């Protein structure tokens, strides 16, 4: 039979179906096919046509995405797309209402806005543009400035800065609607004493002189944005005055220091929930901010301000939690790290600073995904205790006892992995398995949770695999310690316990990581196994998540030391079976995974052949603040200096005279810059190590273009081939 | 025997003597030895000690150079060297006062100073600190300063900016002192609207954010910066009241567009020649000022203005030529391209327009070298008709029939290219051999050319090489359309025309290039052909320099054509040869060489199997201004756009499917920005087309530090290897 090739790899020639719905009540959601929206009745499974695809026949602009109202009256249609970073794009828009069939064309959306978003009842519309914020009432009618301090790379009103978007919100957003739309809450930063990144940009061969990109980026140690947060009255606005946005202060013993916003959560029509983190990430305050009819102010009261600290580590996987508010507001449930350092569900009073745990064990909550009147609903990877399995559970708020598990045995053979997608109101919720069979999307009822029907089982593309040799996967772990760590294996096609294989190490091994799971994947492991035998391994050791702190907080003011450590030893525990061929032994990642496969082969341990590091981070001194702090502390003699200097990549290029290396980095990376490949490179050059490089011309973090996606593919390729002498 | 091999090439492990000499006056030189400075009597060969080595080490600070001023009475010590472009860089300065035996502690040379120098005759100083001119009469005494106008990247008084430091002077100074040292001579280089070249600099790892460096740099056809000439009396500077000085300004027919100033050339005590170059560098003008004692200024009469034009390229070989004054003045000699196109020695009258051609012959005059009342001494390649080799003559002003070949016969197995070093007034000459053998230092005396003595002979190499398989050098030609193209090929030890060797061509092939020449080199390409048995080649084709215009000239507004093709023939020629592998031939090259090896490895020419292109132009528009228009013209509709379009390396992007290339480039090139590669890999990328490459971190156009350069070479040494199918060695780390 054919095997899984690269040029499969490259042109997605064996598509995964998906089956991306919208919800828009509690019983219909919006699907789109052959370019037509279709509504659903999630109930019967019966469709009637929502918007068809030659509506816009004649718009005169290819169209990105669109955003149909929550009333349904009003539909907005994106085009002009052009990516700023991983979250972060500027865009046109156009309204067309929908019971009229007329666009608006007389106060538009302006060109170049980096931000829009309904309120979350209704139709009234927040943007930001020109790093100000403007609300509209109507489609139809002139906007409102909000603030008129917004100024590029300076302050930034109701949209993130740099480090904001990547570490903190995963947004390019800091705007919060109220929930029926009243008060629309935003933050802004202000960077102006942030130091800048520069670095060329070449563009077209037509440019003659490269340009410099300057970006405000907070590295380790150095000066952070600030953050001041407001919630204006939409109801109350005028064409009269400006309007009057109203400011809710950090607490005290945030003001004392650095410290960041973290969480912005609406409890109620008239309470909000903000979280602060100090930039020691190690204390974190909640505060529950009332609105006062009487004076038009928000006052955050101590009775409700909760604390969360960490003495093992940071707060949170990555941040502080999300906090799940009941109806009323009164309560929350929130994901804690409880006594014994396993991430469980903790319900709390507003104002009881004693939370309860509603679960426990030697497991972790991985998120709460939706809270009704009578059950919360929640992922864990309880199930066979298989931390890197996922699946959905239901548990009574009046007897934690009273449990359910809702994917567990629907398939288990099949499927291990769920997400899930709820209805506005719960009583449906759509199933999306990943793996480790071929995903499978089904909808169920919540109220007894009976299946419903299939939704798409990837039907398609099993028949197109049948015909292909394509390598299976292994899960398992060895024992270190008296401690489970697992690792997961794609094994080529008809696998020989019997014979000897290479083997290539893909590593991530960052804090929180977990490279060893049921998820199905088609990516390049899969051709590098299919077509040239290779089997593909990955190892969560110290450091990896999903498995409570005493594993997770062991690199805490420690990064570049046991994760490397244990993936140098998972690679001594699987070279001794009898199926690796310990001297084809190699090793590769991108991002954090390129700085673990340089430390890894500076490390001296002899184990592996050769390695590619992707983008790596190279010292903790160059990469921004809010990740590395985190985990690091701070640069300075006082807190974590000497180890940001014992951690480096640089400090280990002797060794590097015992392997083969690949560096590759794209040159206008606004994320790893191209100077920490940069210093590896001469770090290696001024100790006589020869190695091999390759740059991306005007390639960001991803390497993502069409064209260069394919090139560094083909590039790993031969030299993965070559280090293993593969034809 | 062994084999001269990489780590012998990277550690210096065979080095060439050299005999660097200073001539101090007409019968006396300076010469460093074993760390001293002895003065030699030229006509006996006995020396003196002039400053012992012990002095050097009572400072603190190492000392990179010294300066003796013309009287002998002071000496300028040179220390924290910090290098800039290619001749560029800032020191700090101490003065030494040999008379009364004491370092000079008052009134210093500034920290950071961009350039220095004594006056020809005593010990008067004039030096450049943060852009502007200072003169000190006496060393221990305050400065006079001379301009107020300098400023960082916009105004340089007295020294050159980027492009004319690279591309007109070769030089950072931009002052000159007249003979006698009365007055000072200097330009001043406005940037103002020169755009600025940017790039990161990294520096050592602890520095957390890269620093951008910004250079004005002017790319083809954009806005260049402008020059104003002034010259000052140094003998009358006040204490009280600023320093007048007297602009010469360039003619009308400069001023009418952009133009250059290309050449200063003092002719008396009050006489000073300029040459002005029109920014489309094919009309150049010679102006002849005098000085005014009525005015107290310099009159540049109409008069005495000589044009000098090109019909069929640019004037020069790179610039126009340097003028030679007689005694009085009065006249000059100065080399000039013939009806025929050959570079002959021209000989002028001040007041006269038309010149008198004194030397003429199907080959040229390389340079102009001393001149007296009764000679005139040049170099030139017309021995053996052989445009690679180079000797010394002599003609006498007053029957031009009458010329001498002083160096030809003196070694001719040995010695077929020599330089030379005159005494102050020509009464004895050095003569530097540089090969085909060891390099020969040897020194005579002018009145009857007599040898007086051997200086260095190399004894000490010839007898660490005689333990070594060295390599053998071919000169040779083949014939072209009936012209004849010089080759050279570094041939392996033990070389068996019966056997089929792997070839690599190492290319340079820019404008007034020569890669085929008599010199004697220990190179990579030493270690390629002794150890790994690899043919050598080189080829001057079209564009080539010292065999005439139409050879020269053949590439006129037309870079990446004639020369690309020539390579490509050459090859051609080459692998026919029964003792060359046709499966085994690439070719490499910096610069210059590392366009043209591109442009050859997109030609789908099926004769180069891999390459390697290292700092290379990728397209005309991103080099600068002066060197690129001067064979281009602009890249303009009107002018020359369309061939600056025609004549880049990423339109060939998808031929080099066929080939193995190697791309490198140093991140900190000022000069070849790292923009020209990165938009060689990006046009590679887009046609899906697999390559290696190299960046190299902080390393200049040169990638010269010592880590860097050992670097490079054992990169592209593995590729070639691999590239050969030549065997690996293991080493213990
Ligand atoms: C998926 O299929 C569902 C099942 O058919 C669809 O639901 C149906 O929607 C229609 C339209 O909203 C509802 O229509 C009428 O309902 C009552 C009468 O209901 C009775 O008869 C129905 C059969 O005709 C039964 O289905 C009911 O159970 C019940 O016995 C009428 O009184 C209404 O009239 C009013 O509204 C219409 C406009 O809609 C006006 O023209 C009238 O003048 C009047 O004002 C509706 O005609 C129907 O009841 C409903 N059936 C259900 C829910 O069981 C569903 O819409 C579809 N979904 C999609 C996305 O396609
Ligand atoms: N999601 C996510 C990820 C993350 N971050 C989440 C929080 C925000 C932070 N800026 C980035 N990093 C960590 C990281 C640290 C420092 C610098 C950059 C990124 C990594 C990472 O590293 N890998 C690994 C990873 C990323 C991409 N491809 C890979 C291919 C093979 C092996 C590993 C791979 C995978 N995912 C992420
Ligand atoms: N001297 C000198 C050179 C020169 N220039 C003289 C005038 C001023 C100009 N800026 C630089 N270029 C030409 C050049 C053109 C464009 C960009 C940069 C340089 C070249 C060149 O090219 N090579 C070739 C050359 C240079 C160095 N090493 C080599 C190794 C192998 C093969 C060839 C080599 C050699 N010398 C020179
Ligand atoms: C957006 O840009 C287009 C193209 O220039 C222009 O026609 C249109 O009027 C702009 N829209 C707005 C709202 O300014
Ligand atoms: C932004 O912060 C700077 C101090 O870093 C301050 O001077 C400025 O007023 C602030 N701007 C706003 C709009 O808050
Ligand atoms: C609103 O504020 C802006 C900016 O301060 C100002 O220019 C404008 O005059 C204000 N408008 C009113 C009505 O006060
Ligand atoms: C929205 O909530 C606000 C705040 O309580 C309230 O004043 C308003 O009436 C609510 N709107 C609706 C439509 O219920
Ligand atoms: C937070 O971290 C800092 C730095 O490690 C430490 O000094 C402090 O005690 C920590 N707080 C807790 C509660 O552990
Ligand atoms: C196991 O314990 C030993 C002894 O404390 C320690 O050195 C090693 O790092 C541990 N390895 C793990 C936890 O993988
Ligand atoms: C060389 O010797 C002569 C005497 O023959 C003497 O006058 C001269 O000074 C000497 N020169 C040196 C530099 O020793
Ligand atoms: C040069 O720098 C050194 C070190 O800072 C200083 O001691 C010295 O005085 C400076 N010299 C002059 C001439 O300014
Ligand atoms: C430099 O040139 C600019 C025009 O480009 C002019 O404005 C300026 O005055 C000049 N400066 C000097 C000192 O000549
Ligand atoms: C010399 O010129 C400078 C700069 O224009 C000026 O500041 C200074 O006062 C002048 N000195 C005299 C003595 O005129
Ligand atoms: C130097 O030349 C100038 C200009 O002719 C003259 O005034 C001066 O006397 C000369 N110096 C000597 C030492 O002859
Ligand atoms: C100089 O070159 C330009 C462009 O080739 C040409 O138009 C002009 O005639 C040339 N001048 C001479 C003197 O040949």
């Amino acid at each position: 039979r054919k095997t899984y090739t690269l040029t499969d790899y490259l042109k997605n020639t064996y598509r995964l179906k998906l089956y991306s719905l919208r919800w828009i009540s509690d019983h219909e959601y919006l699907y789109k096919q052959e370019n037509n929206i279709l509504v659903f009745n999630a109930e019967y499974g019966n469709s009637s046509v929502f918007l068809e695809n030659s509506t816009f026949d004649e718009f005169g602009h290819s169209i990105n995405d669109y955003s149909i109202s929550p009333d349904g009256q009003f539909i907005l249609l994106e085009y002009n797309y052009v990516k700023q970073w991983r979250h972060s794009y500027t865009a046109s828009y156009d309204i067309y209402d929908l019971n009229k069939r007329q666009l608006i064309t007389e106060e538009r959306i302006p060109n170049n806005t980096q931000w829009v978003t309904w309120s979350p009842v209704g139709h009234k519309l927040a943007y930001v543009w020109n790093n100000d914020i403007y609300v509209k009432i109507e489609p139809n009618l002139p906007s409102y400035r909000i603030t008129w301090t917004g100024k590029e790379d300076i302050i930034y009103n109701g949209i993130t800065d740099w480090v904001y978007e990547e570490e903190v919100f995963s947004a390019y957003s800091a705007l919060w609607w109220s929930p029926n739309g009243t008060f629309l809450a935003y933050a802004q930063f202000n960077d102006t004493e942030v130091p800048l990144i520069e670095y060329s940009f070449y563009s077209d061969e037509s440019l003659q002189y490269p340009k410099t990109v300057r970006v405000p980026y907070p590295k380790a140690g150095a000066v952070n944005p600030t953050v001041k947060f407001f919630v204006v009255n939409t109801d109350s606005l005028s064409s009269v005055t400006n309007a009057t946005s109203i400011q809710i202060t950090a607490p005290a013993s945030m003001l004392i220091g650095d410290h960041y916003l973290c969480d912005v959560t609406w409890a109620t029509q008239e309470r909000i929930s903000l979280q602060w983190l100090r930039r020691i990430q190690n204390y974190s305050v909640m505060d529950i901010c009332d609105y006062d009819e009487s004076s038009g102010r928000w006052n955050c009261l101590v009775a409700r301000q909760h604390i969360e600290m960490s003495t093992t580590g940071w707060v949170g996987r990555f941040r502080p939690s999300e906090p799940h508010f009941t109806l009323d507001g009164n309560s929350f449930y929130k994901i804690i790290s409880n006594e014994e350092g396993y991430r469980h569900i903790c319900y709390f009073q507003i104002d009881k600073k004693d939370c309860t745990f509603i679960t426990k064990g030697t497991w972790e909550v991985i998120g709460i995904e939706a809270l009704t009147s009578d059950y919360l609903y929640y992922i864990s990877n309880e199930y066979k205790g298989m931390p890197g399995g996922r699946n959905l559970y239901k548990i009574q708020l009046i007897d934690y006892t009273k449990v359910t598990c809702l994917s567990c045995e629907l398939n288990p053979e099949r499927c291990q992995y769920y997400s899930v997608s709820f209805s506005k109101e719960a009583k449906y919720y759509q199933l999306r398995c990943s793996g480790p069979g071929l995903p499978l999307y089904t909808l169920h009822s919540s109220v007894n949770d009976k299946g419903l029907r299939v939704l798409e089982d990837n039907s398609a593309l099993d028949k197109m695999l049948q015909n292909v040799q394509m390598p299976s996967k292994k899960l398992d772990f060895i024992i270190l310690n008296e401690t489970k760590f697992w690792y997961q294996m794609i094994l080529p096609p008809h696998f020989d316990k019997s014979k000897k294989y290479p083997l290539l190490l893909d590593v991530y091994a960052g804090p929180c990581s977990q490279k060893a799971d049921t998820v199905f994947r088609l990516n390049w492991a899969t051709y590098l196994a299919s077509t040239e035998n290779i089997i593909v391994a990955s190892f969560d050791g110290r450091g990896s998540g999903y498995q409570g702190d005493k594993i997770m907080h062991a690199i805490n003011r420690r990064l570049g030391t046991f994760e490397v450590e244990d993936q140098i030893e998972a690679a001594r525990q699987f070279s001794k079976m009898g199926f690796v061929d310990n001297k084809r032994i190699a090793i590769w990642g991108w991002s954090y995974g390129g700085y673990v496969t340089s430390m890894v082969l500076g490390s001296g341990s002899g184990v592996f052949k050769c390695g590619i590091a992707v983008a790596p981070v190279s010292r903790w001194e160059y990469y921004d603040s809010v990740y590395t702090e985190r985990y690091m502390g701070l640069p300075t003699p006082e807190d974590n200096l000497d180890h940001y200097r014992n951690s480096t990549v640089m400090s280990r290029a002797e060794n590097f005279k015992q392997v083969e290396y690949l560096l590759i980095h794209g040159t206008a990376d606004d994320n790893v810059h191209f100077q920490q490949s940069a210093q590896i490179s001469k770090a290696l050059v001024d100790v006589g190590v020869d190695f091999q490089a390759m740059w991306y011309t005007d390639e960001d973090h991803g390497i993502a273009s069409s064209t260069a996606h394919q090139h560094i593919y083909t590039h790993m390729s031969h030299f993965i081939k070559q280090c293993f002498s593969l034809p």
